């Protein structure tokens, strides 16, 4: 079936509509009736700036596609790109990494990242945004985390401003009992089997010379250790779920992993409320200062944009090197500074804690209400 062997590394280059993929492929199969089609393709889109990577092996049913697809969206005066890793097991989707940038260079400076896993559910947040003001600053921030319920926030905003500067921070953290059950998977695909098996084994294999098994003395040490627990105190619902499993294990088969009993509460709650309140009177301060030899572009630091090796072509011992081109990061000099200065108060914070059956508050405002009319009222609270 087969008549011969042969493995190559024939480079080519497809016709992607408009683009052209630099397709290199390497298969090693059979030639003959019998094809041991093994190939490691790694396309890469250079019109288009796109990665991929191509494994067929269908001894294993190994066929990974990993796909990276990059969108060059920067402008002179819009800098975005979409940063794409669509990672597909067996051509199935399994983890995606997308990224959405829109950081323009006016005001707006859009940072994002998506983080989710469409198989275990795995979803995290990533997203930065700075609004730019020349007189005040703006500026956001976003770190969601959610993997099998357990949510996880957490929310700070400052923002400037003449009249009052604000700085809030959110820790959130809330992972539910019900919500864990429900998203871990808590039963195993190969386990009722095995304990309805195994129960079947303890009934039909006992000692000779009488018929009694094994299992008639485990119910009576599963009642025995019922009588002692009821014999204690203590009258909660966990309790009749433990009896219940008491019962159910009696016959030595379960369900699950463990004991299904939830003692604690469904909803478990944590966070860290706080915020600071900071006043300006009315207005602020924007010097702004002149900054000599400023506004200059990169050519006028003496330095390259792009550093280029030296290529080399030695025809005597055939060594090739070609010219490896480097991006080096530009930055613009400011002609002018902004420089904010503050004023005086009147100050103010508040911080409140939210902990499980745990509910803390407290509130403090420091300060002279009025500099030319000294109404001071610095009055505190702390609550339990």
């Amino acid at each position: 079936e087969i008549e011969q062997y042969s493995v190559s590394a024939t480079y080519e280059l497809q016709r992607e509509d408009r683009a052209l993929v630099d397709t290199l492929k390497f298969v090693t199969q059979a030639e003959g009736a019998k094809q041991t089609e093994a190939t490691m393709t790694f396309k890469y889109n250079r019109q288009s700036m796109t990665l991929s990577s191509e494994v067929q092996i269908p001894d294993f049913d190994v066929d990974l596609g990993t796909i990276l697809r990059v969108n060059d969206e920067s402008t002179e005066g819009k800098t975005s790109y979409r940063l794409t890793l669509d990672i597909q097991n067996k051509k199935i989707t399994e983890v995606a990494l997308m990224g959405h940038l829109s950081c323009d260079t006016k005001e707006e400076r859009k940072i994002k990242g998506v983080i989710s896993i469409p198989r275990l559910q795995a979803e995290a947040r990533s997203e930065i945004l700075a609004h730019w003001s020349p007189a005040k600053l703006l500026l956001q921030m976003d770190s969601s985390a959610t993997a099998y319920g357990s949510t996880v926030s957490k929310r700070v905003a400052w923002h400037y401003d003449e009249e009052k500067i604000e700085f809030e921070w959110n820790t959130g953290t809330n992972v539910d009992t019900k919500k864990m059950t429900s998203n871990f998977p808590v039963d195993l695909s190969d386990y009722p089997k095995s304990l309805h098996m195994y129960a079947n084994r303890l009934l039909d294999h006992r000692v000779p010379q009488t018929d009694m098994t094994f299992r008639h003395v485990g119910s009576k040490l599963i009642v025995a250790m019922s009588s002692w627990l009821q014999k204690a105190s203590g009258s909660l619902p966990y309790t009749q779920t433990l009896q219940d499993h008491l019962n159910s294990l009696k016959e030595f088969n379960l369900q699950n992993m463990g004991l299904p009993d939830f003692h604690i509460p469904e909803n478990l709650f944590l966070k860290s409320d706080g915020r600071v309140k900071y006043t300006l009177n009315k207005n602020s301060l924007k010097i702004e200062i002149p900054l000599p030899f400023g506004g200059k572009s990169s050519r006028d630091l003496k330095m390259l944009e792009t550093v280029r090796t030296p290529a080399l072509h030695f025809k005597s011992v055939g060594f090739h090197l070609p010219s490896r081109e480097f991006q080096v990061p530009t930055f613009t000099i400011p002609k002018l500074y902004q420089l904010q200065v503050p004023l005086l108060g009147v100050l103010d914070l508040s911080t409140n804690v939210y902990s499980n059956l745990y509910n803390w508050s407290a509130s403090y405002s420091g300060g002279n209400t009025s500099t030319d009319h000294f109404s001071l009222r610095a009055r505190y609270h702390m609550k339990a």
